[PDB]
DNA sequence: TCGGTAAGCAGTCCGCG
DNA sequence: GCGGACTGCTTAC
């Protein structure tokens, strides 16, 4: 098999790789890598080196890293280049493996872990380490096995053995119910006291030592506890046995009261499971504890015990070290839907980067394009100094804001990496300049054509037609990854629908699910097939369908972000190749295209439709537009369709055979306009909205721009079994709004939507009546608490000091004293509530971290004092108002002059 | 050697016989 | 008690 390495690292003048060898075996090797850079040399001489604007350069070869770090100062001290890779270990790397990476995911020991600490006087502190670890679960993915290790002699209680058979029980037995599945793969071991535990991990680490670590929460609390507490008993040398090389890097976080570690552990590479869940998933969660994200993820229950978790391994030692098993496996559960870690070695081996860098796409990029322009024998220019400066992002139309009854809206592909490949932006391409019109003048071309002989964007740039660009031609073959996995993805959905409308009128049999890929369309037979089948074989089907949707989800979503990562790294002052003529000639591109056939659709429709001046683009941000269809609907007349689906298929086939290649015609003038190397600029059909047939709904609205709310009926293709609702910017939409408003606002909003006031009318009422019934966590606020020390005065608010971070302060002070009440961290969420007047908190809000219930003492009171009121017209009443205001629409009956008759 | 912009809304401060 | 000029947070793209 071809060789793959697993981690890498610069120790001095030494390279440390652990890599896969061609038997499959794992190895380590320390290599005194001889680094070369380069710098620009006269014509006159044979060299094979040139930088990416074709001029010579000879190569110096360092005996050493420090002699071409040390070559590297005197350059700068000189005033000259010092061209090359700069970051050995990618150069090493690319030396190494001169050629696509093929790895065996079977042979990369992923590793995630999770301790216990039981601490009798609040929060165990990383940094301190003061407390015994009592329990470590540690999954091992090649053994596939879970390591148990358990202390039952402790200096807060002794206890007995944990039983894997009370363990396997179901809850409402006694028992812990860890899954079954899990149950024979757990090897369990006792300790009677800490170090032995400790040094039997240290010894176990040996002989199965992470590649990849992960986790949740491990960077931030795990690894580093079992760091300093394994320092603390044995020395600093013993805790760097968990560095394979021996070597470490303890950073110390600031803030002010509470510093905290990171430590790094050379030769391993740390993933974090929450990281790559914020990184990958784009939720934006108002709680990331493994509960409430297990939870969302998995619809599993939250996982229950009795008291503090301070007295949990006393009262219920059993307990305690099942749920840390089954937490660690609910991570494992979390990446077999979500597939992170995958994702991760599949970027990571594509750049040739270290895993971990996975998290930095200019650093990704950066190895992407070295290793691009290497194998042409190009030398990359050195990184260089720029200071920060704002420039011009995308268009946003102003929409009137009003109801929208039919509207059908339209988006370009994959638009920034599509204009730098139309466009042919690289550092190497640019051909020169050319004098700017207004962009105004562009967009209504009217404004002198800027070149019959270069590529241009109208910020005046122009790159040249006949050569090539490693920008364009890495960012093709990232996007042409992208659209395989999209098409998988959205052909899954397709086949959901397929088996959410066979599920209307399932058969009374006893049958099996289909042997299926659902990443391909489902063929006629197997669609007659499913018409065929039971409730229970089509409901296995569609949640495999829907996690092969979620896998192609993840695949396509993050290589999307890559991609355009690429293109807002041209505008960051860090990346190699920065430069806001090419960050700027994208953005400004985007904004003439979008505006450019706004005016060609609203041409092309007045034409179709017979009249003038008409405006049918209501809306568009960026790179979509979005089309008043009331006026093609009552070309035809309303009374014309049967039912929805009707009028639907109609829209549908109006925009793919009359709208399509009227757009395609215009960007093909367009690119004519600005004389481009490629035509890419493809506008394809994105909703289909309106109301049910028959009905009151009014279909949609906008209060402003970035605010919308639509019913759905098709979207990409796919004709849904039940409309949509397609809510964008909308308060349902932000993780801030409490749980059961963002439920209320948005049945409001699918009452408006489909069935009109009377029924808006009818829930508001009710909702109101109920408001004050409601679980205080689901109508409870959310915010992140930043700079939280800025505003600490004493314990009281300073001045412009936040609702917030006011209601932190107010929680500060109530349980002062106390010792085991959870304290607030700064950066992360809490939970927010107003407070009436004359409160015994003694402010106007209390806020809390969130995810939890707040601490048993101030409980009670904060129910007490609760201000309901505020609550529902601040979070519930007023956005509410906004929607119907802008809908033209009232969520209460008005007075009027029918009010004396009965009625 | 750590490494995109546009734009809406809640809230504080302050002006306001 | 409600605006305008800020900060802060959050979302659309
Ligand atoms: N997180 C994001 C989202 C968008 N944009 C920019 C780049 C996009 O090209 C453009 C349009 O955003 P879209 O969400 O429509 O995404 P794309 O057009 O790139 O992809 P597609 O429409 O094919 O899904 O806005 C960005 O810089 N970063
Ligand atoms: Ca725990
Ligand atoms: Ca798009
Ligand atoms: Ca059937
Ligand atoms: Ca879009």
């Amino acid at each position: 098999m071809k060789e793959f390495y697993l981690t890498v690292e610069q120790i001095g003048d030494s390279i440390f790789e652990r890599y896969i060898d061609s038997n499959g075996r794992e190895r380590t090797r320390e290599v005194e890598y001889k680094p070369s850079l380069f710098a620009h040399c006269p014509e006159s001489q044979a060299t094979k080196y040139f930088d990416i604007y074709g001029k010579p350069c000879t190569r110096k070869l360092f005996a050493n890293m420090r002699d071409a770090s040390q070559w590297i100062k005197r350059m700068e001290d000189i005033g000259l280049e010092a061209l090359g890779m700069d970051d050995f270990k990618l150069a090493y790397l690319s030396d190494t493996y001169n050629y696509e990476i093929k790895y065996d995911h079977t042979k990369i020991r992923v590793a995630n872990f999770d301790i216990e600490v039981t601490s009798p006087d609040g929060f165990p502190e990383p940094s301190q380490a003061k407390h015994p670890i009592d329990a470590i679960t540690h999954y091992d993915s090649i053994d596939d096995r879970f390591y148990v290790f358990d202390l039952l002699n402790s200096p807060y209680g002794n206890v007995e053995e944990w039983s894997i058979e009370i363990a396997a029980k179901l809850q409402e037995q006694g028992g812990d119910e860890v899954p079954s599945e899990i149950i024979d793969k757990i090897i369990y071991m006792p300790f009677d006291n800490e170090k032995e535990l400790l040094m039997e991990y240290l010894n176990f680490w040996q002989q199965k030592t992470p590649v990849i670590l992960t986790g949740w929460n491990v960077e931030s609390f795990a690894i580093p506890y079992v760091y300093n507490r394994i320092k603390n008993i044995f020395g600093e040398s013993t805790a760097k046995r968990l560095s394979p090389h021996r070597k470490t890097r303890v950073k110390v976080i600031e803030n002010m009261y509470g510093s905290r570690e990171i430590i790094t552990l050379f030769g391993i590479s740390v993933l974090d499971y929450i990281d790559l869940y914020k990184k990958f998933s784009f939720t934006n969660q108002p709680s990331y504890s493994l509960d409430y994200i297990s939870e969302f993820e998995l619809n599993v229950g939250k996982l229950k015990y009795d008291g503090p978790i301070s007295k949990l391994r006393e009262s219920n030692h059993q307990r305690y070290i099942s749920y840390n098993i089954i937490a660690v496996y609910r991570v494992l559960q979390i990446d077999a839907k979500r597939q992170f870690i995958n994702l991760s070695l599949d970027m990571g081996y594509y750049a040739k980067i270290q895993i971990q860098s996975v998290f930095s796409p200019i650093k990704t990029w950066d190895a992407i394009i070295f290793n691009s322009l290497k194998e042409q024998n190009k030398v990359i220019p050195q990184g260089r100094s720029h200071p920060v400066q704002p420039y011009p992002g995308a268009f946003v139309k102003e929409p009137i804001p009003n109801r929208y009854k039919y509207v059908m809206s339209f988006d370009l592909t994959s638009l920034y990496p599509s204009i730098i490949r139309q466009v042919n932006i690289s550092p190497e391409t640019i051909a020169g300049t050319f004098k700017v019109a207004p962009l105004h003048d562009y967009i209504n071309a009217v404004a002198e054509r800027p070149s019959d002989v270069y590529s241009c964007s109208p910020n005046g740039m122009m790159y040249y037609k006949d050569r090539d660009g490693v920008v364009p031609t890495e960012i093709t073959k990232v996007f042409n990854q992208r659209k395989e996995h999209k098409g998988y993805m959205l052909a899954a959905q397709r086949n959901g629908e397929i088996i959410k409308e066979a599920l209307h009128n399932p058969n009374l049999s006893v049958d099996e699910p289909l042997d299926v890929d659902y990443r391909f369309d489902f063929s006629d037979e197997i669609k007659e097939k499913i018409k065929k089948l039971s409730a229970k074989s089509l409901n296995e089907m569609l949640f495999r369908a829907q996690r092969t949707e979620v896998a192609g989800m993840t695949a396509q979503i993050n290589r999307k972000a890559l991609i355009n990562g690429l293109a807002g790294a041209l505008g960051n002052v860090w990346f190699r190749y920065y430069d806001l003529r090419n960050a700027t000639a994208i953005t400004t591109f985007g904004q003439m295209a979008l505006q450019w056939i706004e005016r060609k659709v609203n041409e092309y429709l007045n034409e179709v439709c017979g009249t003038e001046g008409e405006a049918f683009v209501l809306y568009g941000d960026t790179d979509s537009i979005y089309v008043s269809a009331d006026k093609i609907i009552d070309k035809v007349g309303e009374s014309k369709f049967r039912d929805t689906n009707h009028w639907v298929d109609f829209l549908d086939k109006f925009a793919r055979e009359r709208m399509e290649p009227a757009i395609d015609r215009g960007f093909r003038e367009m690119c004519e306009y600005m004389n481009n190397k490629q035509h890419l600029m493809f506008m394809d059909r994105e909703a289909i909205a309106g109301p049910p047939l028959g009905s009151k709904g009014i279909g949609g609205f906008w209060t402003g721009k970035k605010r919308y709310a639509l019913n759905v009926w098709d979207m990409e293709g796919t004709r849904y079994a039940e409309p949509k609702l397609k809510i964008m910017g909308l308060e349902t939409q932000k993780s801030s709004t409490p749980k059961a408003v963002q439920k209320a606002l948005k049945e409001c909003i699918r009452r408006m939507l489909q069935e009109g006031e009377e029924s808006l009318q009818e829930y508001f009422k009710e909702f109101e009546k109920e408001f004050r019934q409601l679980n205080y966590i689901s109508i409870a606020s959310v915010s992140s608490a930043n700079n939280i020390a800025k505003y600490d005065v004493g314990g009281f608010p300073g001045p412009k000091c936040p609702f917030h971070i006011r209601g932190i302060l107010t929680y500060n002070r109530a349980i002062k004293g106390n010792i085991d009440a959870p304290q607030v961290v700064e950066g992360e969420k809490v939970y927010v509530l107003p407070l009436r007047e004359g409160n015994p908190f003694g402010d106007k809000c209390i806020a809390w971290p969130s995810g939890t219930e707040i601490t048993d003492l101030i409980k009670d009171d904060v129910l007490h004092w609760m201000d309901y009121t505020v609550l529902l017209e601040k979070t519930f009443i007023k956005p509410l108002e906004g929607f119907t205001s802008a809908a033209k629409l009232d969520y209460e009956k008005k007075a009027s002059l029918f009010d004396m008759f009965d009625f």
